């Protein structure tokens, strides 16, 4: 609710999101508590950025966002959503499961600041309720060839997904939520399209195995989907309730992007500095679904 | 018997077992030898107890009962089963294959005293033989709402689980125990109900994989039970032959508390100080199947 | 062959086997080379043994024999059997593919003395040929009710598994081996009798995943057989393609021991010292087949 | 009716019933009148009572209620009924088809007194009527476990059954009677509870053959019940319209107690003194299904 | 156990066995107690033996085993059993319940010695349990042509049937018993050999109508046995839970014997004397399986 902030929890993981600008592409990572090894003062709740032009030096920018400082109403910020839009760059978040925000920059490294005096989106937002047991934290936000945007959102079932119209300042919504279903919805409703299909990716339940990285296809961007698979299983996936992600194409190939302790082990780095953030390689069949990840093992040539 | 104690012991593992008492989660685990790492004097079989009002800062209560000073018959307090009832805590308890007997206490950290002069339960109990290699020393004991309590018992074997009425006074037996049937049943019977519906859950044996908790439903106590499925397959789940565990509702949610190095160890700490004991929030289907167990990430919100 | 030694080796591991014998379980080990860590001064190819009379306290008995030292014509001793008969021991061993053969004591710690000028078995004993790339080492011997002996032996296919009667003195053949066939048979044949049944266990094939000890079925000791299933996955088993095994029954209950680095690392000791030697409960069903293997915890309690 | 009094009457036999006090199995008979072999001074409308302790040995404890010196309203006393509860016998007998009384003592040997103005049952007690005709004389009371008791009443039809609630005070009804159907029913409903169910049994018609005890089983008491079969088909069964029974646990085994003069003669006594009386000891199956009755031998070793 | 005496009781009736020796087919008896028609002084807890040369004139050698007198252990005598071996009698019997003994003659009429000093085979023999109420009473034992003697034994169910080797001696055992499983399997384990096939006879249970001598067959003696149906139904077969019973070569023709007072009342003597022993003689069909029984008339021609 509350009830449910022991499983839904990003207080001690990264969560992450991306957008190319300029050749360059630029990762965003929440950050709220504790790491401790043995022991350590480690700390400080924000949204951090790194970028790349070549998917092997990384550039750190450190903190863009810190919700106590740069909003009015949040505490928290997990779970970005970062799109360019109008010569400005928006960046929405989660305030720790009371209520989502949007901030806003002139440049993908910051300062953003959220220019409103409470969520953009909240509980009482039209459409979002009757809900059972919904979270509300992770948004999706996307813009479609016809220049509407639309945020996705919702937590912890089937039928607990919601999509919202933006307006085209970016910082206001149009109308009432929509709801959608996803066989075993859990968690991070993400948004892209591609060849010009609409693909709802997101985290599963732990109902049948761990949770995995799954998708849905569409010919339209809130209804018509179809179930089409696994984008990402991970053995063994877990730790820590977290399977948020970007798919991102840059550089005319496309990316997947995600956090994980276990598979970021079994390759190397920590992104100079950030996580634990893994880059994978999509590829897909002639039909438009996907066809394969495979791990990235060295940046680009050029 | 006797002759299976080398695949039966629990004498270097801690069986939980949990109740909610006056705002908080209280969780108690045997503990009986010999840990010795390299090397060290470590020891002192008993049960302790560790509570928490949020479930993620941890009291320790310490040593809770010790069969040899708390009791007149017994020496060894293995799986441990707790309630609450006539404003007195029951702690029910294997000695070590030798009979089950039952401790008292006003306080939910004891000190609890065994009144009586030889077991609860034992082989001679009427209705517990015959038995084919039926173990003794894993109670799990449920209060219906009617007033009947009861205490579900047994090992090695489909149609091994036994379970016999107990007095209103919590320290007496009424009548005969009754046999139950569970596919591949081995130990751990425990039974909680929800939504008017009961759920016997158990460790299952090694004959089609590890052992797993595992669980049937029913309309009635003592009978009608079908089989449902696995509550947790723990990937790898053994080490060592020990799938004790209590489910329990805790403001307002359900949770698995099961014991666990491997998980715990990809997970973190040990509850400053009890294990090793892991705990999932638990989810229910529309029809009161079990939907999903979620590992925990953080504590509650407030 | 020959050609195949660096897959059927056993100059790296210990192959074990067990006897009974006036309240205690012996367990016997080969050696052969060459650990070296970081570096090391170790060796010394022999056969060793250890013993107990609860299955948690060990006596070392070390060397019991030494093909060098105690044979004619050996100087290797791989896969022991061992067979207690006539007030006599008697343990088979394989010459590190060059002949099988067979060592006498009165005691079951030693010394073991090959009274023969040359192998038990080998190539040329009649019925053993024709062959495809069989292997010559791993004997599991067998002593019926009837008083006839019989040595099963053979390696790397369905059909390359022989059985020769043995004289009643142990030492000596009688008539020619025999053909059997069980599925994927790769080594380790094996013989126990239970409940009037015979069951031959083996090591598999690397065709279908991981080699595994697998087992059939007859009312007969060398015809009528029918493949059953597998006795020990062990997830994931491998290293050192050594499955090699006894079963044998002790104090009322049947175990299963075998030697697997892995396993043993998840679990304790070093038999002090034995490896790395496993040793699980193994339970029947009604119609004689394996119901389970479980992993011993503790020991005997008297 | 009335109408059907010479096919109900039990005037010329002997209805048992049985229960276990203080180590002894006491077996209770009606008796009417009236016979006289060649000629006869024989008689005394009452029920009488003998009791052992090993099952070879009895105790004639003769007379233990006569209706027209024990009650105020009845005259006869049929096809007795006994229970113990709340430290007292509870006594429950037919009036000849006029009413169903209870009779109450101290002791199981009694005198027994019936304390009511009129019949604790009859005709025009709520919930008998309507019905097509029934006969009103043969009440088998049970007490569940839950505390509630009830008699089970009725003749002459398949839902000619009746079940009625008592009070805690066994000497009042409670509620209206329920209705119940059993295939074939013609007297003799009887309940006891074994292993979490309910064993509905009774004397069947004579539509297809002679007159057998027969039974249901369900999980509840009064409602599921599903028809099972035979408990005694006594080859040849008849004379004289009396399968009246008991079915009692005494000394952890259960056993069928009936009256059958033809059976007695083809095995022995006359119970120093009671008739005809046999009995025989059941076992049941896995499932709870009744496996066999077996005529008794012998008494009891110790 | 114990419990089940009164239906297992063999003390009012007599349990026959057979031997052929010297031309003459001895009959064997087991008597305990209490014949008392009106009054009787009759009585003697023995075995008792009869022979003949033709079947129809008796010599009574009395009797020639007496428990109380002739063993160090045991008081009763019941079910015997007789082998002739090695120039000796061995007749076994059952204490009452309470084990199962031996006792040895140089003739067939006895005097009768049990050497030992406890029983034979009693509940703690290995491989007798784990057993659900199985009665240990009535021994068949039997002796193969290659020399291995068996005694088949057991009661109170399918399951409940045990085989364990003899030593030559015939006053030791070898070995665990072993489980074998027989349809509706009560009593009076038998095993006879004809034609290179084994006979499983016995006693069946009450659970379809009376209990019937019945037969399995095999092609060897403690596995592989498929039921074939009744050798025996005995209209009506019953008083006293008695079908112990041999099966026996003599001069050419087979032979069964059993007890029964309603079948001997049918066709008239008392052996003079021994029982209400009938003796029918039995033929086989070209396939093994019984073609019938056949009652005697009369004896043999010369």
């Amino acid at each position: 609710s509350a009830a449910d902030y022991p499983i839904f929890s990003q207080r001690f993981t990264a969560d992450p999101a991306a957008v190319v600008y300029n050749g360059r592409l630029y990762i965003y990572c929440s950050h709220d508590s504790d790491a401790t090894p043995g022991q350590s003062t480690y700390n400080i709740p924000d949204i951090t950025c790194i970028s790349t032009d070549d998917l092997k030096n990384w550039t750190d920018h450190g903190e863009v966002f810190n919700a106590k400082r740069d909003s009015r109403w949040a505490s928290v910020s997990w779970a970005p959503s970062i799109v360019y839009r109008n010569n400005k760059f928006y960046l929405y978040y989660g305030n720790g499961g009371n209520g989502i925000g949007v901030a806003v920059s002139d440049s993908p490294t910051g300062p953003f600041k959220d220019p409103l005096p409470g969520p953009l989106v909240s509980w009482n937002t039209p459409g979002v309720q009757p809900a059972q047991n919904m979270w509300l934290f992770d948004p999706g936000v996307f813009v479609d060839d016809d220049g509407q945007a639309y945020m996705y959102f919702g937590g912890n079932g089937q039928n607990n997904i919601r999509v919202i119209k933006l307006g085209n300042d970016m910082i206001s919504t149009v109308g009432s939520a929509m709801t959608m279903s996803a066989p075993r919805f859990f968690e991070a409703a993400y948004m892209h399209k591609y060849n010009g299909k609409y693909y709802f990716s997101y985290a599963s339940d732990f109902s049948q195995g761990a949770s995995k990285i799954e998708y849905m296809m569409s010919d339209k961007p809130t209804t018509g989907f179809q179930y089409k698979g696994v984008i990402l299983p991970q053995p063994p996936d877990n730790y820590s309730n977290n399977n948020h992600h970007a798919i991102v194409e840059y550089k005319g190939n496309w990316y997947v992007v995600y956090h994980n302790r276990t598979v970021a082990k079994q390759r190397g780095l920590d992104p100079v500095y950030q996580r634990n953030v893994c880059i994978d390689q999509m590829f897909y069949n002639a039909d438009g679904t996907i066809k394969q990840v495979v791990p990235t093992v060295d940046g680009l040539k050029q």
